[PDB]
Order: structure tokens, then C-alpha cells, then sequence
């Protein structure tokens, strides 16, 4: 298991524009296109991301390409963040993956606002952090995914994904 497989499990794969859990236009492996209610706006953002007139449909290879870029970008956002970097650096590889998953899903900003959970994770207080993480809109809205991520931080293994 690795970050890519983990996220491919949490996000799925769709080759046509779809709306995500929040109702936003997405495509591929959880690649958010736009928060705008306009499909055309979405189709526009898509062509620009792909570099061609897609008409709303993409290939498997294009999905994977976006996916790679997105994963890379999530890592970089972490490393570039003064609140997050230290937390991420303090953790083992499995737990790092859990953190990348969250940033991928909620963005850097979203994640940097889990201050208290971040402190606990840095302190290696696993059970506490797990409880704190669950007191969130995130957990209430996508509980099944949230539980997988939380178990991951709690145990340091990939068992939630086996
Ligand atoms: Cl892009
Ligand atoms: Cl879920």
C-alpha cells in the first residue's frame, strides 16, 4: 500500500465530469475542477488542465497524470506550510500518508485549521488525536473515509485499507 493506492481507493476513478460529495464538478481521481455551479465553467477548467478540447471526457492516462500532479502538489503544500511541516516531519511514513490524504481532500487550508489535532499528532498522542479528529464536519460528512484515515493515524498501519 502507498499514498497513490490509498487515495485511488478513497476517491475512485471517473472519466467523465461528476459532482463530488459536496456537489462540485470533479473528474478523474478526485480532481476538483471548480466550485462554480456552471458546467461550462467546469468544462472550461477541464480543457485548460488537459491541454485539449475534451468535451468532458478524459482517458485513463490523463486521469493518472492529473492524479500525479495533485499528489505532488498536496506534498508540497504540506512542506510549504509552517504549521504543518513540523508535524509531518515528526511522523512515520504511514502516518505521513494519512496527512497527505487529508490535504488532498480538504486542501491545505482546511487541514491547517485542525490545530489541536495537529498538536496531538506531533506529540504522538494517537488515541487522543483520533478522538479530536472525529469532532469535525469532515468526520460527520464523510464518516467512512474519515474513519479509515483516523485509524491510519491511530495505528500507524494500513489495516483500514486491507
Ligand atoms: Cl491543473
Ligand atoms: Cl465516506
Amino acid at each position: 500500500m502507498n499514498i497513490f493506492e490509498m487515495l485511488r481507493i478513497d476517491e475512485g476513478l471517473r472519466l467523465k465530469i461528476y459532482k463530488d460529495t459536496e456537489g462540485y464538478y470533479t473528474i478523474g481521481i478526485g480532481h476538483l475542477l471548480t466550485k462554480s455551479p456552471s458546467l461550462n465553467a467546469a468544462k472550461s477548467e477541464l480543457d485548460k488542465a488537459i491541454g485539449r478540447n475534451t468535451n468532458g471526457v478524459i482517458t485513463k492516462d490523463e486521469a493518472e497524470k492529473l492524479f500525479n500532479q495533485d499528489v505532488d502538489a498536496a506534498v508540497r503544500g504540506i512542506l510549504r506550510n509552517a504549521k504543518m511541516k513540523p508535524v509531518y516531519d515528526s511522523m512515520d511514513a504511514v502516518r505521513r500518508a494519512a496527512m497527505i490524504n487529508m490535504v488532498f481532500q480538504m486542501g491545505e487550508t482546511g487541514v491547517a485549521g485542525f490545530t489541536n489535532s495537529l498538536r496531538m499528532l506531533q506529540q504522538k498522542r494517537w488515541d487522543e488525536a483520533a478522538v479530536n479528529l472525529a469532532k469535525s464536519r469532515w468526520y460527520n460528512q464523510t464518516p467512512n473515509r474519515a474513519k479509515r484515515v483516523i485509524t491510519t493515524f491511530r495505528t500507524g498501519t494500513w489495516d483500514a485499507y486491507k
